[PDB]
């Protein structure tokens, strides 16, 4: 009688290694090649370049940069450690269960690139005061703990829209300041870590969100129309939080109405990972040419 | 917008993003600077160059590698997509919950490379034959089934002694074979492989067995003596079935003995880095300086 006798005795199905020599669905392999591919760490990127141009940034562009940075830390943590992880036991294959473990690990990167980027350029008390202003604000907190709340449910599709939501629209409110700056000359080497970090998303969000649609088509048809409705909704809620959070990191700047449209123009693009037509009409997502254009 | 609410009513103290600014335990990022600064993927090592000395070996001398690559391979995709992973809940850090996204990706990188290396020297029925045997052999499913039945589990300290005997003690009954066979100028690039996933399995087994420690000091005299029997129990039945697993292995080829020297040698490693005494009398576990320096 030892203590795993009745663990073994009701797991009877052989336990499987992963074979890479048979593939059931090609794009996996294509995601763990492209992604793996991809490997880097913040410490390839000289950030220390930036700082003659960080000291030139005014009081508020700096707030700003501290804030966003700050946030997309925070989702990246729960991407990281919660996310992605979420993500493995609702697997299709074992290839893709893989490339969660890069995707995880990834989101890890990401996260401590942000503090890569402020230990070089920031000063203690900018970063202990950003990372207290994430804890006290509440739409930063809000739209963690929605996401949250569905990684910690039962409900396998719905993890996986969070996360897409998560990968291809929540992180843009953020984005867009590194690439603002960029176009002007300041904090042009930190843009090149996040063209690193956009690269991956970019394959993240495309991934997970084929993934759902894999899902979701082998469901009946009452089933998949309510899961349209429940991403449809859940959009909406994040998009009305994100626009308060928006206007509350870039109106003292001035910036607000061209990241609204950047937040349109993304939200479609996640949906649309999720198989979906957008939410907002094209003329609604008009973000500047600079801004598209340094994401280039 | 409702459904929700009552996981945030639920969860009302802030989410928290990693900062990398403020480590309060040096050893995480000791870790993680170690291992991300070892990244590694198959690919790198030209195994191609093996194939002479592949189509050399003898048949006995083929199936034994195909099998305990196989082996370890099973052990790895369970690492890396369960073992590590079971591991964050419990974490006494955020870098630590790091560490572990970066442990399950190399454990990801670490099965793909026996892939690597079957697709480049084996035939495609040498290598469905080896999956086969792997799903069907009683000690390896035992095993895997043993340490799974911890993962499982609700007891964090023991997830880190079955992750640190899985480590430590379970992948070299394994590691024999290619060690040996490099120090006979044989399938040397694939040597380079597996010397790649020694210097990872190394620090996983160490830092694992540091944190083990690190939680079970904060227990009673009388608890600390339970874990320690529960221990050396589950080490006593893992050694039993891999002696059986090695005998089936090696007995062909007239290895046995030194791998069971060799087993003897990694268990008490494995103790060690839970904190404990090894099992066996250093005249017990003899390996060849030949296979030591390969090692290292
Ligand atoms: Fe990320
Ligand atoms: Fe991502
Ligand atoms: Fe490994
Ligand atoms: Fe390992």
């Amino acid at each position: 009688s030892n203590e795993y006798d009745e663990y073994i005795a009701n797991h009877t199905d052989p336990v499987k290694a992963i074979n890479w020599n048979v593939i059931p669905d090609e794009k996996d392999l294509e995601v763990w090649d492209r992604l793996t591919g991809n490997f880097w760490l913040p410490e390839k990127i000289p950030v220390s370049n930036d700082i003659q141009s960080w000291n030139k940034m005014t009081p508020q562009e700096q707030l700003a940069t501290m804030r966003v940075f700050t946030g997309l830390t925070l989702l990246d943590t729960i991407q990281g450690t919660v996310g992605a992880i979420s993500l493995l036991p609702d697997a299709e294959t074992m290839h893709e269960e893989a490339v969660y473990t890069n995707i995880a690990f990834m989101e890890s990167v990401h996260a401590k690139s942000y503090s890569n980027i402020f230990m070089t350029l920031a000063s203690t008390p900018q970063i202990n005061e950003a990372f207290r202003w994430s804890e006290e604000n509440e739409n930063l907190q809000r739209k963690a703990k929605i996401i949250m709340s569905y990684y910690n449910g039962d409900d396998p599709l719905k993890k996986k829209v969070a996360s897409t939501l998560l990968e291809s629209f929540l992180f843009y409110s953020g984005f867009y300041l590194p690439m603002y700056l960029s176009s002007r000359a300041k904090l042009t080497n930190t843009a090149d870590i996040i063209r690193l970090i956009i690269r991956d998303e970019s394959v993240h969000g495309y991934y997970i969100g084929y993934k759902y649609q894999q899902g979701v088509k082998k469901l009946s048809e009452a089933e998949q129309e309510e899961y349209k409705a429940y991403t449809f909704d859940l959009m909406y809620d994040l998009y009305e939080n994100e626009i308060e959070y928006t206007e509350d990191i870039y109106d003292d700047l001035g910036w607000t109405e061209d990241v609204k449209r950047f937040l349109r123009y993304n939200a479609n693009k996640a949906l649309n990972n999720l198989g979906y037509e957008g939410l907002f009409p094209t003329d609604e997502t008009k973000v500047s040419p600079a801004i598209l254009s340094s994401l280039s």
